[PDB]
């Protein structure tokens, strides 16, 4: 209806910059090779043994994140026994295909998400584990992740807050800033654009910055049930946008047996977020029916690697949002272009 009309004006205003400058007027080719906006997805173990999953990933996503392989339990399954070999293998795969990778995650506030050995230790020995995690993992992945989900779901857990108070949150963002300062420190949480916890969230981010925590970017996870209302999402994003920090839809999915409802769910979120000027990237939390943590009713591509309707919608969406043109005045999307020399055009200036 009318939200799509508004969303598209917003898209062409904020996602495009006019072209042909110098560092003419007749016969040129304007092809886009890289996209500044993030159309990412979560990667899992399949990328290590499944060539089709990998090939698909590389032809559908320009940003990655690890579904488990950089969570604390997976990096320290037993206290003192430390491993990063899977996560490193994936960091190499990503770097081979120049895919920027979100780092996920240093800490998780809900008890259900942390190593079981941590759950029986006294507080001081808990913090000792926290200290090596932050310092061992922060140093190992220094310069390897564009972002960190420093702590996740503080609004819905209390494992660390209950033993050290909100001052331990400040600790996590300060110490991570110290070890890897080029990394964008994220808050990440759920039920904020899917459910209506955006006012609570915005207050939470405020509270974090006001106690000195350097949080620099807001992650909204974007886990929906069976419907995605584009206007309720847009209003909710506006509430968070008041903080002047970038918004990222970090882990999108919805679940509906009807692939058509999904396809429409994916378009409501993706188009609205892309339209919203505070949003800077959208990552889907999985794609394949054979390896989606919400099961096959969350997939865009089928068990047998044939697209379903959400997959083709996603693909159609990305073609819509790509500047291929032969024509010397062009509204081109932010990214890298090939002109027939390779050439960038970033978000920096409004031209
Ligand atoms: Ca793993
Ligand atoms: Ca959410």
């Amino acid at each position: 209806q009318s939200w799509r009309k508004e969303a598209n004006d917003r898209i062409l205003q904020h996602r495009q910059r006019e072209l042909v400058i110098n560092v003419a007027g007749i016969e040129v080719e304007i092809k886009q090779i890289r996209h500044e906006f993030a159309f990412g997805s979560a990667m899992n173990d399949q990328v290590l043994f499944n060539q089709t999953y990998a090939d698909f990933f590389v032809q559908h996503f320009n940003w990655a994140v690890f579904e488990n392989e950089a969570k604390w339990y997976a990096n320290e399954p037993e206290r003192g026994k430390i491993t990063y070999e899977k996560a490193d293998a994936m960091l190499n795969f990503a770097n081979r295909h120049q895919i920027p990778v979100r780092g996920h995650a240093l800490f998780w506030e809900v008890e259900d998400a942390n190593p079981n050995w941590l759950k029986s230790l006294p507080n001081h020995e808990v913090y000792e584990a926290m200290k090596r995690r932050l310092e061992h993992a922060g140093n190992h992945f220094k310069g390897k992740f564009r972002h960190w989900d420093v702590n996740n779901a503080m609004m819905h857990g209390s494992f660390f807050k209950d033993r050290f108070g909100k001052q331990i949150w400040k600790w996590m963002y300060e110490e991570t800033k110290k070890i890897d300062p080029q990394a964008l420190l994220f808050v990440n949480d759920y039920n904020v654009i899917s459910y209506g916890e955006h006012h609570a969230y915005k207050a939470h981010i405020n509270e974090l910055r006001q106690l000195g925590a350097p949080v620099e970017a807001i992650g909204v996870q974007g886990h929906f049930a069976d419907r995605v209302d584009p206007v309720v999402v847009k209003e909710r994003l506006d509430v968070l946008a008041e903080l002047g920090l970038p918004i990222w839809v970090t882990a999108y999915d919805s679940v509906h047996p009807d692939a058509n409802r999904r396809a429409d769910n994916l378009e409501a979120l993706y188009r609205v977020a892309f339209s919203h000027p505070a949003v800077k990237g959208v990552l889907m939390w999985g794609f394949w029916a054979g390896a989606h943590w919400r099961g096959e009713h969350a997939a865009i591509v089928n068990h047998d690697w044939s697209l379903n309707e959400a997959g083709r919608r996603y693909e159609k969406l990305l073609q819509e949002w790509t500047t291929q043109r032969v024509e010397v005045t062009c509204p081109a999307f932010h990214g890298t272009y090939e002109v027939r020399k390779m050439l960038q055009q970033q978000t920096i200036e409004l031209d």
